[PDB]
């Protein structure tokens, strides 16, 4: 079990346990997202598992972001069950907050309400003067986002309360982390995250572009209506070509195709010029490929769908690539 | 549902669906390294959930590998619950057999036997001739260690098979994939993977706990100092103060453990480098000693330079260090 400060990846997840000085803490790393926790008469305690940033896009240049979890929540004291973070430039620390011990937070004035994920948050905006942060002892904004009323399990669809914060004029920076939390403080208590998972990109319409209408370059390229309308690439060089409006960070690409033969056929995908993976046609019978979950980013790129690794024992054959 | 080829990584894990043509095949993807399967009249179908690599680095090179799984298993007909995956140059497809369906690969004659995991496997050495692999259609060996009765839960302890495949004779290229599958050939079927759990860097064999105390260290930049209090060790005052030492690291991933404080109620931050490069930073949030420990650092085996430096200093502390402990 882990009892001291540190940060690490733990089955894919970026986790962190982190204390003050005075009485003491446990964090058990378990598959996935999850993981179980205790402690007793502390300052300040934080428990998490999501992931962590480079310092360098916004919420917006990410993608979306939603945390499924489910947890057994046993505070004897002050504590929160909640989705935490930072961004920079402005250094803000955030919250989302589902459930809490004997208090519910931030105190003050909210500035707004969302009703969001079948429950209502009220979103609140406090200031931290010289404490603990990831840039030093420093003086920073708080945002929150706090429910009505406790639960301890649900989706947290964050990126809604991101976007509610920022329509409200609490402005957001480059983001550093998005993880599921349990905070005490001065304060006992127990918790066993069982469920939690974090999802980047996922669903808030799909883009078919016919291979025939793309681009052609190369030697051989060239047009066939059989066994489908599309194009033919015969050898190394031979590709098709478009530029597309990548109108958020991350995308699968299913493109259907085949081998002319029964050997396999392979056609590498290039977004600006950079192998992003192969689509690979074991048959002469069209198929579907898809590359799922390519980082490309936001902004006008090439798409490129190019043989590489001919020897003059198949051709490949492509229909469509579809972009969702 | 995924019903067609694709790849992706999901949760952190590495998914693949693969079949030829013929009959139908399903995959869920769920958390962590799970996902279900269910498959109808195939000629060949793979479900999959591991890890891939870049094809530079040998099993040794990337670290300890062990997969921690288990699954319901309901295969009708030919099938395999397996760890899978493949090495470059040489070509090799290689299996980690724990359970099976109606026939018991591979056939012919075993090579060698390995006890491990509570198990015994038997080893064997086929070719596989004009086959789909993934450098195209090709003609390659495969590895296969497998187990003399079934089981659907368990550790499967992957390096220790890969050394016994090694030792017959049998050599390992760079590493391109390592996964949980479930096959399907000429059968039905269906599996639920309920736990997968892949761990690269685990501890084998009482691997030890090096101690380096950042008094015996080389010293840099304008102040650097010893001090006896809160402990012996030293304290850096200004931007480029740091202490250094070459470290020879014998596997790729190691934690550090750096015991220090900020001499009063600021957080002190003191950055860690390997090679040259900044690998993170460890924090002391106040003026009593502490244990920060930076995990699941990937530097590669080799002789590399460990720096503990203060880029962020502005007279408001200093920080104290007593050691730093690398595992
Ligand atoms: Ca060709
Ligand atoms: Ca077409
Ligand atoms: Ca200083
Ligand atoms: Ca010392």
């Amino acid at each position: 079990a882990i009892t001291s400060n540190e940060i690490g990846t733990h089955d894919g997840y970026d986790y962190e346990f982190w204390k003050d000085s005075g009485g003491s803490g446990s964090m058990t790393l378990n598959s996935g997202g999850t993981f179980s926790a205790q402690w007793s008469n502390v300052n300040n305690i934080l428990f998490r598992k999501g992931k962590k940033f480079d310092e360098t896009q916004t919420h917006q240049q990410i993608g979306n972001m939603s945390i499924n979890y489910g947890a057994t929540y046993n505070p004897n004291g002050n504590s929160y069950l909640t989705v935490y973070g930072w961004t920079v430039d402005p250094l803000v620390e955030f919250y989302i907050v589902d459930s809490w011990g004997t208090w519910r937070p931030p105190g003050g004035t909210p500035k707004g309400t969302i009703n969001v994920d079948g429950g209502t948050y009220q979103i609140y905006e406090t200031t931290r003067y010289n404490q603990p942060s990831i840039k030093g002892t420093a003086t920073f904004q708080q945002y929150w986002s706090v429910r009505t009323s406790k639960r301890t399990s649900g989706t947290i669809s964050v990126s809604e309360h991101f976007r509610a914060w920022e329509s409200l004029g609490m402005n957001m920076g480059n983001m550093y982390e998005v993880a599921l939390t349990v905070e005490g403080y001065q304060s006992s208590g127990s918790a066993n995250v069982y469920s939690n998972t974090l999802t980047i990109g996922g669903q808030s319409q799909a883009t078919r572009v016919e291979a025939e209408s793309m681009t052609k370059g190369g030697p051989y390229t060239s047009n066939i209506t059989s066994p489908f309308n599309g194009v033919a690439l015969y050898a190394n060089g031979d590709n098709v070509s478009f530029n597309h409006s990548f109108t958020k960070a991350n995308s699968s690409f299913s493109l259907r195709g085949a081998s002319n033969n029964s050997n396999m056929a392979r056609v590498d995908l290039r977004i600006g010029g950079q192998n992003r993976g192969t689509f690979y046609f074991g048959d002469q019978y069209p198929a579907v490929y898809t590359i799922n979950n390519i980082n490309h980013g936001i902004g006008n790129q090439l798409v490129e769908l190019i043989v590489t690794a001919d020897d003059g024992t198949w051709d490949a054959y492509l229909d469509y690539l579809e972009i969702r």
